């Protein structure tokens, strides 16, 4: 047999599928380096499938430190470790239990995990390519190296170096974190030259989240051109957006794509739903394939699962956003498999385990039997219909409904959650912390699903205290 | 920091203590032999509590196998691994984790856990006298050695070795197996002669219970004296019976007595309450202590915790039914530390890691401000005011009701708990697999509490399908 180390934390492939797939398949062992990270049906599904399980036991002071919170946006809690410290622990780990590799869900856990499984001897991301796919620098770098999409670019401490940037890189100009995650920071400017009184809150205002210790960015902001879109290069009907990611294994450097996702239009810039698989013709699926393929290739990447961006831009040019070494959230990977029934979960602990003996597949999975929505409702929706008042810093929650006839053609809602009866809501945080609603979509036709969630989004009734 | 290793099973402590207690102070860590054996709640309070998990792996053939049932009877399931094999494992993770002490509250580990603690050099029962302590043959010539009530008693194997025992011992008589709990097989001899047409049919009956791989006995049954009661010489007071448990703690070798419980009478053998404290004078605490203490010593036990059941014979003389080498069942531990704040699973961790040095109370805990009482209820019960037939082989149970007015004097109900609505209930299986309903009883007067629950037993309604 062969007995598989998970560093589990947030993000990625969600638990529900996580360690049922590879407890299926593989002997799982549990290292958690942050409890405070784990909800309570996490730790459930941790204790539920793994064989063994190790806590940082650093982090318990107190009995009420062994409480597992119902739902973490973030792990709002310093992890003051450095990253030579991380990877300490997980050789140990592996070495307690005798791991034969390595898996995390989690970015914060991807560099230091090659590092241990490099030292190991296991297959991994690479350490070098861990690091491209960490700083955003670099991974800029790495990408135009490698052909595809190429874009200015400029590190930025202060403001300063915020002045060279804006002049240099133009309207429309993103500039973001080079370490974060969730769209923190991230700061568009169609206006010239208020930027100015507009670096100077976000640059604040990355010093109230929290990262552990073990993430290096050698320069705390990039400043890089902002992909503009154009839609109608791309899809054939509306109700998509012009950004799509796609989803991928790299074994042994080589780049094997399993499914590229649609997407309803973001609010600000948090996702709203995800589709399986995409609509987009062949012709565009294998430019969105040979830009990853480049991409990630690009970065080096050797043993792992990828989720990578790309912005669907005119003249069929796809422009890299960016890529991780680990699986897209949210839905997307069960999504996967409820479509095709391939599961990605198993296929990349196969490939971290047997290599090119994995039964990997020979290009996108084709012959979709129906299209999957992982969507969500959140606050700003509501807004969006005038349901909340633009004062309102909370708002109270009792029931969200969704009337009969939104959906088109043979759409179908397969599952609907709301948020708690009496359930507090701020309205000065961001959205994507605050998602209120969930509902999944199954259907044959791809455009009516995105359609149909379009009407939810439109129509759903919300009941609460305005 | 200090790391106990919990062997985490069935029995003892009750874990909605165990775990808790333990975690407070210390950093522990869970080996779990028989994942099987481990309820969905013990599950949780394990995950809960530990800074490390590992479950015996061979056990895991399908996804099925993560399934924690609700409720354990008994682990109806082979363990078939020799000692040996069980004390290698313990030694390993003891080792994996650097164990400062190991501790169980189930019989069955009790003596592979002193080979691995005396092999890992930490504290233990002592290797000999876990041996004593789990063979009931091996028990009773320690306890005759000791200088305590001694009694005629021969190891048994076939009918022509119950032929040569009966006629030694003769009225009353018990026969039981050498290895067993909950008091299966053992069997009671009023009439002279059909006990061999009753033998041969007990005989078998101990072929379809299941026990691990690892416990010793050198012959399957004994017989011995049936220790007669005489409830008059001790208590002066209806409402409790003619056996006692005390509970104590054994460090270097010298005994410790923490509590002395009196009991409501049993059924059949099947036991009903336990009050703590005994209200039992104290001459005659200091004859059940003197006999806890020739007997316990007079196995030779190390470090460990101590549960004895004392049948009160008369001219008060203390007889002994049997003593482990763990905690008490049922709440006996959780209601010693309700009535005197004394938690005695910290204090034998404080004694596996700090001997002597721990703070041992001197002599029985007194000064108790009230009495509680852990009592349930059985089928029997209900059936010994007619609610159940005799050819009933099966009834389902809607609501079991405690009427008003059954609470003597200052005696009041803190908690009742009944068995689901719609919970089938076979009638031809032991009732002490049985319990369908669980109650707490406080009260600062010993004789009415006692007298309430013989009440609550009276006429607490039934409502169930005949
Ligand atoms: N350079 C860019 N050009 C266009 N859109 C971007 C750019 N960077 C970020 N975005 C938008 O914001 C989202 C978050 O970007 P990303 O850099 O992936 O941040 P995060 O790490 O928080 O996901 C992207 O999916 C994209 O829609
Ligand atoms: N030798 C005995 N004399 C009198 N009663 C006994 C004897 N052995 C067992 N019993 C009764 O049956 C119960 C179970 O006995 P025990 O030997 O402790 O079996 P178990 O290991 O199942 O608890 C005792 O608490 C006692 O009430
Ligand atoms: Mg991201
Ligand atoms: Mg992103
Ligand atoms: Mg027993
Ligand atoms: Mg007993």
């Amino acid at each position: 047999s062969k007995t598989v180390l998970v560093i589990a934390d947030l993000g990625g492939c969600p638990p529900h599928m996580f360690y049922k797939s590879a407890a299926e398949k593989y002997n799982l062992v549990s290292f958690i380096p942050r409890p405070f990270a784990i909800t309570a049906s996490h730790a459930a599904l941790i204790e539920k499938y793994s064989v063994a399980v190790i806590k940082d036991k650093d982090y318990f002071k107190s009995l009420a430190d062994f409480e597992h919170p119902d739902s973490i946006y973030w792990a709002h809690e310093d992890h003051n470790k450095p990253e030579e410290e991380v990877v300490e622990q997980i050789v140990k780990v592996a070495e307690m239990f005798g791991a034969d590799a390595i898996t995390t869900n989690n970015e914060l856990f991807i560099a230091p995990m090659a590092k241990a499984c490099e030292r190991l001897g296991l297959r991994g991301a690479g350490v070098q390519a861990a690091e491209n796919a960490r700083d955003k620098n670099k991974m800029r770098d790495a990408f135009n190296k490698a052909g595809v999409k190429s874009i200015k670019n400029k590190r930025v401490t202060t403001l300063e170096d915020f002045r060279a940037a804006l002049e240099e890189i133009g309207t429309p100009l993103i500039l973001k974190p080079t370490y974060l995650a969730s769209s923190i920071g991230v700061t568009l400017i169609t206006d010239t030259e208020t930027a100015e009184d507009e670096f100077n809150r976000v640059n604040d205002y990355l010093k109230s989240i929290n990262v552990p210790k073990a993430v290096t960015f050698e320069a705390p902001f990039i400043a890089e051109e902002f992909l503009q879109g154009e839609y109608g290069d791309w899809y054939q009907t509306e109700g998509y957006s012009d950004y799509i990611s796609i989803e991928g294994i790299m074994a042994d450097g080589e780049y094997f794509p399993i499914a590229i996702h649609d997407k309803t239009p973001q609010i600000g810039f948090t996702e709203t739903s995800h589709i399986t698989p995409s609509i987009l013709d062949e012709e565009a699926k294998k430019k969105i394939v040979e830009a990853a393929k480049k991409a990630n290739e690009g970065l080096g990447l050797q043993n792992c699962a990828t989720h990578t961006e790309i912005k669907l831009m005119k003249n069929r040019e796809p422009g890299l956003i960016e890529s991780a070494a680990r699986f897209a959230g949210a839905n997307m990977i069960p999504n996967i498999k409820k479509v095709f029934g391939l599961d990605m979960a198993q296929l990349l602990l196969d490939v971290l385990c047997f290599g090119k003996d994995a039964d990997l597949p020979d290009g996108l999975l084709d012959q979709e039997p129906y299209y999957v929505a992982d969507c969500h409702l959140y606050p700003q929706h509501f807004k969006q219909n005038g349901q909340i008042p633009e004062t309102a810093e909370d708002l109270v929650i009792e029931a969200i409904d969704i009337p009969d006839g939104l959906l088109k053609g043979d759409t179908e809602i397969v599952s609907f959650s709301a948020a708690a009866p009496g359930t507090s809501v701020d309205l000065t945080l961001f959205e994507a912390f605050n998602s209120i609603a969930a509902f999944e979509l199954k259907g044959s036709n791809s455009q009516d699903v995105a359609e149909s969630i379009r009407q939810i989004q439109q129509h759903a009734k919300l009941t609460a205290k305005y």
